[PDB]
């Protein structure tokens, strides 16, 4: 597979002479996640970060981890980072997405009426090419084949944390797994305690930014803004120059305030 | 007999339209083992080495030793060098074999009605090719044939050593007598004291190493590994440059440190 | 795939410098059995024949029947063509299979208790080549992938048929169904009535051939015989002349007396 993105198989049904997916540069490497960081951000408002742990000798493993996009003054399902079969349908709005996206979204959430309804919605668009429904349907399956299955992963103390996470689809289940890092990390016999404290959330709905830590991050895929429209808000800002702002202190190195997923425990076998 | 490894008859018995025997380059040689270094190896635990007797004019004569393969971590029947017929099904693992490797061995430790039963069972091969168990019977019996019966041989100073010595089957009598280099040995009229300790013993079980003495070999046929696996084991190594090393001592000479196999007294008659 | 057949990927563990494997010609076509020819004669006793259903244009719909090798004279066992999961290891032998064989057929009939037994008494065999077991278990896993699933398929009016049926794994309720054509089959809107008796039955047990039709059919790929041992049975011959003999009646085009895998019924949606 030289595209890993689940969504990557996309097309406009209509006409296709000359188009290419918006994926990422990332969407060629197989990290686990199945789907690109263009992708991740778009729908489940989050990127993509990497997680060394040395041993000893000079060998590190590398792990995947989660950098939440949401802003601490997001409320709501506005804080939602990957919601559950529950609430899929209103918190990614399929309604205003287009039918393959619509499909795609189905199939991850294995709702098999809606796969079924929308194929068969889907068939009219045969008449401009063979193609409208069985290679995106073929493709979509054999991307989500591969995400099905001493190492262990706890997700919280409680029981209710277990309970929401079982209940989710294959798919998600992956996702969230590749997607959120352990607070403490059993490896070979010792213990290392990445985070003491954590910043996501896994619930009934889904997995959420609980924590309302604040974020100074600038997405790379989410920046645009209509400079046309005339936007009148108040905000603040600082009066005074380089020594009141303290600007010679950039010279440091800086501490970046972003919010990785960090929640549960994980055990690595030998 | 160009090749004289008693497991070298061993061919896959739906289908040999090109096969070639794992044996190695040391199986064409009658070195009085009938088993090649690859299988011993992979059966017995053991390499082949060769040690030289000089007389006084410059003629040498040449014996073959086992080099013990096990490791000074090796517990219980880790340890076996070579089974006795008490235990030899389960240190060799003879159900997890093939059918013609199996009754090879039940043909190597006399085992009748083993070999009746797999002859039997055998049968239904015969729609594929006709010499199925014929070929591979014939060629077993001729290698077992050359091993059938002043140089004396005594393999301990106690009797429960020559009980548990006697008691084996000749092919794995000759193995070990063919294998196991005297500490002492007694040529003409002049005793060499080849080893004054011994690192085999015989017992109930067979031939095992007992001694756990330190092993630094490395294994010419078993140093495959999977390399896509990842293993978490804690080791020890050495911090320091070459002078902390004393690198440059290894202009040196090496000596060895393998484990060959000693044990008992050998007269070899004029 | 180059090669459908699930038993391909079987090869010896210990050495494979130069190996062919077994199969024959067919394995190469997408059939849908994922068993080749010769691999379905050596374990279920059946051969693979096409049938063809003309529609009144010129156009031929082709489907593939099993063709059954065993003889009326077989008693018990010897008459079950394909086993079910309740004695598939007695009547295939698996403890007289090699350990890539038996572990094939561990996981064609889901038997995930030994699957994890065998894999981890295989581990030693990595010591000659790093994939012994994960290119055996990934080939077998990716043939097995493409057999989980108006057309509808009956295979009898009784109901205990339908559970015979329904408790078979995935895989072996596929080759039942692809080598077992209906006695009457509905296409479009009429009704072709292939045949009005059946000749395989599926019980507990598996699929049998429990009709004692007469088999007169010389298998391409089993019949290898020893002719060294000598053999003692009556048989019946005939006297005569081609007076006798009637054997100028040959030239007329012969009737095959073979016996075709006819049951229940088939519905072919537009």
């Amino acid at each position: 597979l030289r595209n890993f993105c689940v969504f990557s198989s996309v097309k406009p049904l209509d006409f296709c002479d000359q188009y290419s997916s918006p994926c990422s540069s990332d969407a060629t490497v197989d990290d686990g996640w199945f789907v690109c960081e263009y992708h991740a951000s778009r729908f489940f408002k989050m990127e993509k970060l990497a997680l060394a742990i040395p041993d000893g000798t000079g060998n590190n493993y590398y792990r995947t981890v989660g950098k939440s996009l949401v802003d601490d003054k997001a409320e709501g399902i506005e804080r939602i980072l990957i919601p559950s079969q529950n609430n899929y349908e209103t918190v990614l709005n399929l309604s205003l997405l287009g039918p393959a996206e619509r499909l795609v979204f189905y199939m991850i959430y294995d709702n098999k009426e809606k796969q079924n309804e929308i194929c068969q919605q889907l068939r009219m668009y045969e008449r401009f090419r063979p193609e409208v429904v069985e290679e995106l349907y073929n493709s979509t399956l054999r991307v989500l084949a591969l995400t099905n299955p001493n190492e262990s992963r706890s997700f919280g103390l409680s029981v209710e944390d277990d309970l929401a996470f079982n209940v989710l689809p294959t798919f998600i289940q992956n996702l969230i797994r590749k997607c959120v890092a352990p607070e403490s990390l059993t490896i070979g016999t010792e213990d290392l305690q990445l985070r003491n404290c954590n910043t996501c959330r896994i619930t009934s709905e889904g997995l959420l930014a609980s924590v309302r830590l604040y974020n100074s991050v600038q997405p790379k895929y989410l920046y645009g803004v209509n400079e046309n429209r005339l936007q009148i808000r108040n905000v603040l800002q600082f009066q005074g120059n380089a020594n009141a702002l303290q600007q010679k202190l950039s010279r440091y190195e800086l501490y970046q305030i972003n919010i990785p997923l960090f929640l549960g425990k994980q055990i690595i076998s030998t």
